[PDB]
């Protein structure tokens, strides 16, 4: 992949775990994917504009892939 692949394909990785947790009202997992979608969001923005990432801030969170 190149590099704005690989931030979509793991923010849609996590979208998808945050969607499975509020399908079982996980109310902390829900939210601790939810801020880790939107920081893999904001990261995104900023690629877009060919601006610094703070890849060092991106969680890769173990146990999720």
């Amino acid at each position: 992949t190149n590099m704005l692949e690989a931030l979509q394909q793991r923010l849609e990785k996590y979208q998808s775990v945050e969607a499975a947790a509020k399908a079982e009202n996980n109310s902390g997992k829900a939210r601790r994917f939810g801020r880790i979608v939107k920081q893999y969001e904001d990261a995104i923005k900023l690629y877009k504009a060919g601006k610094p990432v703070p890849y060092d801030e991106l969680p890769v969170p173990p146990g999720f892939g």
